[PDB]
């Protein structure tokens, strides 16, 4: 409904409000209060931090999920959608020609009734986005969007620049209140700002770190909480092909584009290199 669609944006409104208020706070008040050359230097650094935050946040929010291609879709009519075991055999015969090595716990082919999709490996259905999403990490209320194959790099860059911004604001307010305490000048209310920054920082520390873990090992959140099932059973490392190539699968080979939110991730969204094949030519 209209109500629901409005309510889905409130986390984004909250983060955007906190960020804009921190901008207004630092730029005028705090930057003025703490040499002209120094002030301009720090104002331009702060502005670069701000622009990278908004850049990465925007592309995290507004990059739609990647979706399985036609080859993975069943083009059935409403009539044909009907006996379950014949469907099982049909899906098996189709999967004979698809690069799908993961199965359900029962061993069945993973299939989405809503999208009519033979799910690729690492693809999962999001009921919020209401679509199958390739290498879906998780649906994020905070970016009002799925985080997966298409935007994961933008998400991690957004966490990083969020952290840098938090450190900038926190350190600035600390210096302001120290200089007040040493009588070299207060705006007591901006103390709250510090308490906010700190909080977010520490939160990001747990989040960033966690994702570091995931990215180091080529593991999605869903996979971390439910290991994928292969022909020989569950395997927590089925897609782990080494730290370097795990990192480059997300950030690409070109160092210049690592820290900017332009799409640079490797592979199609469907087949992902098996750890078990990592030394096969
Ligand atoms: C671009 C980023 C990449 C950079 C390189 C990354 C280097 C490598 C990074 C990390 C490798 C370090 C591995 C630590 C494992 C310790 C042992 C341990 O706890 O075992 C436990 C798992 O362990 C965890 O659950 C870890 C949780 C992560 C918390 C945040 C710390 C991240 C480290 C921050 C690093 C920041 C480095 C600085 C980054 C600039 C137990 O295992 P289990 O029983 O199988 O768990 C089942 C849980 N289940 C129930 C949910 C299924
Ligand atoms: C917790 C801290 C509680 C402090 C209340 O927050 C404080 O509110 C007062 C009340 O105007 C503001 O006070 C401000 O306006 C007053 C006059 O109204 C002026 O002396 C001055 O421009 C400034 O101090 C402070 O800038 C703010 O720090
Ligand atoms: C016992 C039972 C058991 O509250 C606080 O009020 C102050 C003062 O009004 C506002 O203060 C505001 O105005 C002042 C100008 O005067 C500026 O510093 C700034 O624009 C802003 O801080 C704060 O934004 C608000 O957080
Ligand atoms: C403060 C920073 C906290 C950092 C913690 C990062 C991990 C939390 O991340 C979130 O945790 C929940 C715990 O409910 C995970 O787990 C949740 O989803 C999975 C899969 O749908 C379920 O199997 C699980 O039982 C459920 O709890 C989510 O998949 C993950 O998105
Ligand atoms: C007052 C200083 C700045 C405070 C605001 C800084 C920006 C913090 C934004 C953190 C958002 C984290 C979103 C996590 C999403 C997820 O894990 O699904
Ligand atoms: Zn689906
Ligand atoms: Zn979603």
């Amino acid at each position: 409904r209209c109500c629901q669609r409005i309510f889905s944006w409130i986390p984004v409104i909250i983060i955007s409000s906190v960020v804009l208020w921190s901008y207004y706070a630092y730029v005028f008040e705090l930057c003025f209060v703490t040499n002209n050359l120094e002030r301009v230097t720090y104002l331009l650094i702060f502005h670069v931090c701000f622009i990278m935050f908004c850049w990465t946040y925007w592309k995290a929010i507004f990059t739609p999920p990647s979706t399985p291609t036609k080859k993975f879709h069943l083009s059935y009519t409403d009539k044909e959608r009907y006996r379950p075991e014949v469907q099982k055999q049909i899906l098996v015969d189709i999967a004979k020609k698809l690069p799908i090595f993961t199965r359900a716990q029962s061993g069945a082919i993973r299939f989405c009734d809503r999208c009519q999709v033979i799910k690729p490996d690492r693809c999962h259905h999001c009921s919020v986005c209401e679509t199958c999403v390739l290498k879906m990490d998780h649906h994020s209320p905070w970016v009002n969007n799925c985080v997966g194959f298409s935007n994961y790099k933008f998400f991690l860059l957004f966490l990083s620049y969020s952290m840098i911004y938090c450190v900038f604001i926190a350190s600035t307010v600390f210096q302001y209140f120290l200089k007040f305490w040493v009588g070299d000048l207060a705006k007591f209310h901006v103390l709250f700002l510090l308490f906010v920054a700190l909080m977010f920082f520490v939160s990001l520390m747990f989040l960033f770190g966690y994702h570091c873990w995931l990215v180091a090992k080529n593991r999605s959140t869903l996979e971390a909480f439910s290991p994928p099932v292969f022909q020989n059973g569950p395997d927590r490392n089925g897609f782990n092909v080494g730290l370097s190539k795990n990192l480059r699968q997300v950030f690409g080979e070109h160092k210049k584009l690592w820290f900017i939110p332009v799409f640079t991730s490797q592979g199609d969204g469907h087949y992902f290199p098996l750890r078990t094949l990592r030394e096969s030519e």
